[PDB]
């Protein structure tokens, strides 16, 4: 199955004490009045500048940050791909699936990051130890282990950290938006492409919803913003970034 996830009007501080204080209310917010619905099966996109809160929105979604404000729906298991890649000291195999097997499910998510051609390099395949890997071999198989996890939504942390362009691409379509395509997710990302191919948008700076809405209505509604941002999928994720936070505190409220 899948969840809806929606939030009205959510405020929340990190400082506890703050946000006890603000929700009793009748320093600053890392979020600030945000909305979004998203319906079964679909993707929001997540984008901002450096610190906006991107991070955090998924933090409060996983029931590590509670809102002092608003309302939270959402419902089912959460699994979740951090922005670091992290690899525990055992197989490829365990990494991906844990203690649970399901050799179909396995395998469509191998081919789906790309991991075949991988695996198969080595004598022991899968039963091979981590061998130190690449960055993106890292990056391939943290998003693998998150999209293996049965779960009802899925929270993307910038997954596609070290990958080439053409295998960024490859995988955002294989991956996020055909063996995903039936689950709800929630991806945080700063490529044009990721944003066009959403449901939903949600662009975030300061705290704030700069933007919530369509790719189509951005463009519309955000015409001097996305005269900006619109070679930038060419640029590395640090430009994007530096691009994208540098637009925002133009523009910005
Ligand atoms: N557990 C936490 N406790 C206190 N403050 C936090 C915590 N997590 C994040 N912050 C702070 O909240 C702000 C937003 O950080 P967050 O990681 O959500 O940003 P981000 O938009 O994901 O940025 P990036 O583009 O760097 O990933 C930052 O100032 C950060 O230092
Ligand atoms: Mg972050």
């Amino acid at each position: 199955s899948t969840t809806e996830v929606v939030m009205e009007n959510v405020t929340a501080f990190w400082e506890e004490g703050f946000g006890e204080l603000f929700e009793k209310a009748k320093g600053t917010p890392v979020l600030k009045d945000i909305n979004f619905k998203i319906e079964r099966g679909q993707l929001l996109a997540v984008a901002g500048s450096t610190g906006a809160g991107k991070t955090s929105l998924l933090m409060m979604i996983m029931g590590e940050l509670e809102p002092s404000e608003g309302k939270i729906k959402h419902s089912g298991r959460i699994s979740f791909c951090s922005q670091n890649s992290w690899i525990m000291p055992g197989t490829i195999k365990e990494n991906i699936i844990g203690v649970s097997y399901d050799e179909y499910r396995y395998r469509s998510v191998i081919k789906a990051c790309q991991l075949e051609e991988d695996i198969s390099k080595f004598a022991e395949k899968d039963n091979i130890v981590l061998i130190t890997l690449s960055g993106g071999q890292r990056a391939r198989i943290s998003l693998a282990r998150a999209v293996y996890k049965d779960a009802d939504l899925y929270l993307l942390d910038s997954p596609f950290g070290y990958l080439d362009v053409l295998t960024e691409k490859e995988i955002f379509e294989s991956c996020v938006c055909k063996l995903m395509a039936n689950k709800t997710r929630i991806l945080v990302t700063s490529k044009m492409e990721h944003l066009k191919k959403a449901d939903k948008i949600l662009i975030l700076h300061e705290g704030s919803s700069y933007f919530y809405g369509t790719f189509s209505e951005l463009q519309n509604l955000r015409p001097d913003f996305s005269s900006k941002l619109m070679s930038f999928d060419q640029f590395s994720a640090e430009r994007r970034n530096s691009i994208l936070t540098e637009t925002l505190h133009r523009f910005s409220l």
